[PDB]
């Protein structure tokens, strides 16, 4: 499924260019302007374990996931796919374990040296 198609056909966006974070855009979104470090951005998101073995969804909260791009309140590969992203675009990123918990994990949701899956819809985002 879609963990597997990402593999398969996602760009890499890293600066290092070591497929640590994988991207297809699945709807296409509006807007010249993408979100810049320290804006204020609000998402929805569906997330996994490229594994299948948990699923956690800011829809389960009945309220959109918000946070500060390039503020360290998520993973790196956050910070770096949603600043690629327009506003109204739904875009699946695969990310490495460099990019999200690494070796540690984040027991008990995340394991060491986990791959996670993510559909992200980007609703809006705003300067500092
Ligand atoms: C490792 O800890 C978690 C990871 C993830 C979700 C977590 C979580 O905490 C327990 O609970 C979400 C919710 C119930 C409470 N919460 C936490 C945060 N905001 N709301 C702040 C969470 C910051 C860390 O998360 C992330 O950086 C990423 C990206 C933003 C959405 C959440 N993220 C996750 O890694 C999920 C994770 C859950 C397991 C399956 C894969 C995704």
């Amino acid at each position: 499924g879609a963990p597997a198609t990402v593999t398969e056909q996602g760009e890499d966006i890293t600066s290092k260019k070591d497929r640590g974070v994988l991207k297809i855009v699945k709807r296409v979104g509006n807007g010249e302007e993408t979100p810049m470090i320290g804006d204020k951005v609000y998402v929805h998101y569906k997330g996994k374990l490229s594994n299948g073995k948990k699923f956690d969804s800011s829809h389960d909260r009945n309220e959109p996931f918000v946070f500060s791009l390039g503020k360290g309140q998520v993973i790196k590969a956050w910070d770096i796919g949603v600043a690629t992203m327009k506003k109204g675009e739904i875009a699946h990123l695969l990310i490495k374990p460099e990019y999200a918990y690494g070796s540690a994990g984040s027991l008990p949701k995340i394991p060491s040296n986990a791959t996670l899956f993510f559909e992200i819809e980007l609703l809006d985002f705003k300067g500092e």
